[PDB]
């Protein structure tokens, strides 16, 4: 029986449950418990009424799903977008259960959304919306229950309002009720670069397993936003060189090496990578064929496909963006012997630092930049190592290994606790 | 914007929503606020895992909806049925908002359900399902927040289980967390005949508005279940003659009067109304056109239609069943000038006594049967008179007016309380 | 298996335990649940340190027991006596469960004790002892959890201290946390005469059942404290003739009848019955054999015995005292055809007015003396009626029947509720 | 002047209380406060009903005792054994107050027990038993109140179930509600070897004070389970010579020494020590009389007894077990000038790691094995240092000095906080 409240096509949720299906062969004694993964623990649909600037009331659909809770409080961001749907928010929570268990955070999986176009609202209106939403899901929330975070179209500003609103309602300041707060509000050092640095940490852990030296290595990187330039800087700081960067404006190439800091100025200065004087322009499609040690897809989804996977000369692909390589491209890349570090752990840097933020918030005692990076390495190098060991011991690719690890840990937590009530 | 999570399906929810649309022209300055009735305040969808008797785990869908909370805690029964759906549970909670506001109960509108065939579960499995569902909806529940009740395929037994579960969870005995409990557990006297008694009380109020004498009046009753037979008993006991009852098995007719206590012994033993010694059989289609003062449909829906409305010679129709008369049949009865006491207030006796149960539960001081009946009478005549009054002011029929009374009160609570947060 | 922490012997507990055993044959399908009655739900032993007037600290043993809580919160007094023991507090809690169920109060049974001789403490030390105890048992207290009352060597003064200690500790006025409070603090009117009035109400109900007229009737009364002189006032004010009163002095007798107010005036002067101008003296032994309609023992335990029970000529014995008759006396009175209204319900007026205090405390609305006495008649006539019905049903004496009604109500609440967790 | 609810012989508790007496002469100005240690603050006795696999209900005695709670929340294992009595749970809670204080953990003393033979139950019955128990003692539990742990016949499995029952009852993730959990649920690393390592760390501190060389020092060890083999391993890794080992199968002596890792996989194959190819057999009472520097009794209680203490020719006895020396055996070992590091600090490795578990659980941030170990040394060296100095300052044996430090720290806490309420 699929879930009756989704109707004939279950959409994004079906895609999630199919992946649980595919992981079932590798679960051993835990396999029967896998059924619990195909239904969310808790779905909460709330109305969120908002007095608009004219003084009239608008009504919005807000959601908060706790996909699974066996391993700890629900954790997962909150998205404002006109195309938000029950189905998607459930699926996304399902992915957070997987991601958080694969990287070894002490959390279950949760997500939230409000179906609204935030570009149609004033800053005032957005504030009132965040506040009402926070109040409405208040029965879910707590640093030991469910810790929202930023997602599509939300950030530090919204997170301050959730915090502030839960803290006023509840009668005390509780910084850890959300993460991705500003520093001033109990936020954490090292958030901005977390993800791009974690791509490097995980890429470099793979390189040691295959005896690839980092100091010599060449790097090509797609996307130069927060993740891309952070990855760029880390590779460049460890002795590697960035020989090409592609983004939405154009592509630039220089086998001798591009300076990430130098390029970045130009990126805000003009708008994109195009016209960087210390490199030559390159056609969109050739980027993928460059002889490199490291390729970092850190931009849009569906960028390494059946159409170009044969062109890839990289020894290691480290996934910065969510889902940059298609299932077809995986098969091709496995064939060509290229190591793919899956988005699941490769991009987990941000979620790890927000875990760090939750942690510092309990006794309001904040860590230095350097303790953040050191502890970020410990978490992600341990996640790469556990995913590597499973990939070897079961003869599956790293991506399949990541989902086996995740499911295995959630299902072990559940087997231990037992069924109660 | 209709609710996106329903999909282009309205179903039972769209029927509720259209009734709201139909009331808007009578709402005056409260009208803009009617939009709020077209979205439940909250929906909670839960997974209810249950260890079956065969050692395996089954997963059921549970729902608890709070449609509107403005006049009070959400109040409404819980249904166990394999056809239970999100949209159904929403719509029924919407009708609860409306029923409570028209009967004048200090409650909001709630509803719950499990998608399960209880026929297929043993008593043990049923217990374990009930406990886990009540644990799962724990966060909603409490005498001041949400009070479930029996509905389709649940009764005393399930209510005992819900009370004890929540009580054990919270380490206090909290009798008022559900209603329809057994007396031994803080139930209320008078509950069984309540709805039936209430059909009469409503028909009597109606009678007094048109100068119709109850002593010596003739009644015909379709349905001889808990509602039907208690309504007959009430009528008899206030001096009316029951002359015809139509059943499953047929119709019996006798102008001298049928003793309902005698007839009941027959329906209990023999199996149904057919073959009752002290009356003659009657052909089903002849029931509707009989010369009588009161007609009480207390059986299935859509029993009074275009096909038979013109034959009805009753001065008062009192709706014991939900939806026994079609809108077309309404228009006909209006044209003939027969008063229709609408199901919304007419069959509210059971709901009114559950409320008395919750009242009594707050200090565990229990009322006598007579006291229950007298306070029941107060509630139901207050409800009739309020509807009558709106019916006369706006020149609309009783049915419309009951819906107008409900909406006006809910929006009135909301207008005074205001928008917060 | 017997309770290990009591060891071999009992002793008050094994006595209660045996009464449970004797009731089992009459329990029907509830019989296998009766084992639960032979174990306290909860036993709390506290140390109560108290600063003495001389500046030193002393350490007293404190106890609170919840024998059974299937029917409602624990209810029972706190006793201060140097011979208080764990075993005794347990058995007394057992007797509270039975008592509350037999009279039909919505309460489980509890008891408390402190092992202290209160004659040797100053009022200042007794306040400090009371305040510390209530604190130590506070995890247990609350109007919906556990409601203490006065008992041996406690009264209004220390109930006022318990209420205050709990209230201050919890930050709210919670009058309903204990009963037996001063009326200035949310006590109930009608407390002084409750037990005596109850002895009458219950006697008169028995009289009805045997066609015995109260107006004609002669009454002998042992004891003339609160229970005895209120019983006497009640009997006289309903047209009965009080012909004999025995006190700690001696006995007075008058066939024409004694005015109990005039007697009471004479006792408040002379300190007891004796030389009462309007009655002749009688030797103590002639008292029990007086030809009367009603005999009321309202003094100490064990006053009706193998020694004097065979001499009784009364048609009705109505037990005002706690256990005034021995089991061997019950056997004798049974053969002689004398009706014994058992103490469990006969003396319950006090405990019922405490119930009323608690009920009134929920919303701080207090009833008139007229209302308390009407409501008290209702409780005790109902209690007597239920005991009567089981006595006839099962062909057993009233005493035994009271124990059966009690154990049935407890066990039925337990069966309905189920076993959880 | 003993507690009334234990009778004239209080067995275990009397022994604890007698031990408090003998400590009073060393307490200085805190000596009058010592009476407080002769009472348990709180004794809770629950009934724990379980549904058996055969459908019938069994009732078990459950206990939780808080001996003292001045220094912090209560801390102590829960034991399932058919010999568990109120007296014993009390004693063990008392020893826990001493132990926790002696090592400098921020905990008061507690202990639980169920009186049951767990070998008579199926794993399902053992679960339902565990969950009922944790429910019944619910009112006591919380990371800031009472934090249970494993003891006789309990382990990781029961703890998981306690964490789960409690977390579900309360609707929050609360890992720190018990310790000794699986790592997957918030357990700590380094729990397997903690006691073993502690025995060594604590034996070394004793050496570094009596001018004893660890290195070439010969070590005899009774018991080769978790405690024994980790002790041998750390003695070995620190240059020492494991010359003898005795578990249940026999004893294996070897002048030249035994490499424990080699001995381990031998016991992890043939069942015990008995058949070890790389040593000669010279058992059994011979083992005790061996000329050694370190004797580690790490098996059962009462092993070094008033009947075999004579043979002992070791310089330092380091107690890995609980109570491996009778008091008469202490006198003889004092006589021969042999150092006995008392079990109260010598085996406190496990309890320190439990403390670390609880610490890590507050923000769910988990320490490396290297960190656990450095932190465990820091704690156990400080404990010894404090115990040593008092043994010297007051010229008393190491065991008595630990008890004195323990009594002093508790009473100082009690004196600083003062008496209240
Ligand atoms: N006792 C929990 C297991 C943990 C979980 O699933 O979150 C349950 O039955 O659901
Ligand atoms: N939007 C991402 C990241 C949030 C974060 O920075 O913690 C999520 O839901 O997990
Ligand atoms: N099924 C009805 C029952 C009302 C009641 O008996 O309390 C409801 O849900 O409103
Ligand atoms: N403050 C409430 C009032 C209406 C209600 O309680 O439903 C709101 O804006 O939602
Ligand atoms: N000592 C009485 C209570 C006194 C009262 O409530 O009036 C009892 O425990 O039953
Ligand atoms: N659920 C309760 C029912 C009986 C009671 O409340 O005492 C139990 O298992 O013990
Ligand atoms: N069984 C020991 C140690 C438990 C632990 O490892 O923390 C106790 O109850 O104190
Ligand atoms: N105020 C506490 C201090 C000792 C403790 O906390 O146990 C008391 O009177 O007992
Ligand atoms: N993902
Ligand atoms: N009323």
């Amino acid at each position: 029986e699929p879930l009756s409240y989704l109707g004939k096509d279950g959409g994004p949720w079906e895609i999630f449950t199919e992946q649980v299906d595919r992981v079932v062969p590798y679960l051993g004694r835990l396999a029967p418990l896998a059924e619990s993964l195909k239904r969310p623990k808790r779905v909460l649909i709330v109305d969120v009424p908002v007095r608009l600037d004219d003084g009239s009331v608008a009504y919005f659909e807000g959601y908060r799903v706790h996909h699974n809770t066996a391993r700890g409080p629900a954790k997962g961001g909150v998205r404002y977008h006109p195309e938000v749907t029950l189905s998607e928010v459930m699926a996304l929570a399902g992915w957070m259960t997987i991601k958080n268990a694969a990287v070894g955070l002490p959390y279950g999986g949760g997500k939230g959304g409000i179906r609204v176009d935030p570009r149609k609202l004033s800053p005032g209106e957005l504030e009132r919306l965040t506040r009402r939403y926070t109040s409405e899901i208040g029965i879910l929330l707590g640093p030991d229950r469910d810790i929202p975070a930023p997602d599509v179209n939300t950030g530090e500003r919204e997170m301050a309002w959730m915090m502030d609103t839960y803290s006023m309602n509840v009668g005390r300041t509780v910084p850890g009720v959300v993460t991705g707060k500003p520093i001033a509000l109990g936020g954490s050092l090292g958030r901005r670069d977390a993800t791009g640095r974690g791509v490097f940490i995980t890429a470099a852990a793979a390189a040691e397993k295959i005896g690839l030296q980092v100091e010599g290595a060449r790097v090509a990187i797609q996307g130069f936003g927060n993740v891309g330039n952070a990855a760029a800087r880390a590779f460049h700081d460890h002795g590697a060189r960035v020989v090409a960067v592609q983004d939405h404006t154009g592509t630039v190439y220089n086998e001798a090496g591009i300076d990430p800091y130098d390029l970045l100025r130009h990126v805000q200065e003009f708008g994109g990578v195009r016209g960087y004087p210390k490199a030559e322009p390159l056609p969109a499609a050739d980027f993928w064929g460059l002889p490199v040690e490291f390729l970092v897809p850190a931009a849009l989804e569906k960028q390494i496909t059946e159409q170009n996977a044969w062109r890839i000369r990289a020894r290691i692909v480290a996934e910065g963006a969510n889902g940059p390589t298609t299932p077809a491209a995986d098969d091709i890349l496995l064939e060509k012997g290229v190591l793919v570090v899956p988005d699941v752990i490769a991009n987990a840097g941000g979620v790890t630092v927000s875990y760090f933020e939750w942690v510092q918030d309990f006794n309001s005692y904040f860590w230095t930049e350097e303790e953040i990076n050191a502890r970020l390495e410990r978490v992600l190098r341990n996640a790469f190592e556990a995913v590597w060991q499973v990939a070897q011991e079961k003869k599956i690719p790293l991506r399949t290994a990541a989902y086996v690890v995740a499911a295995t840990r959630v299902l072990e937590a559940r087997a231990l606790r037992g069924l109660y009530p």
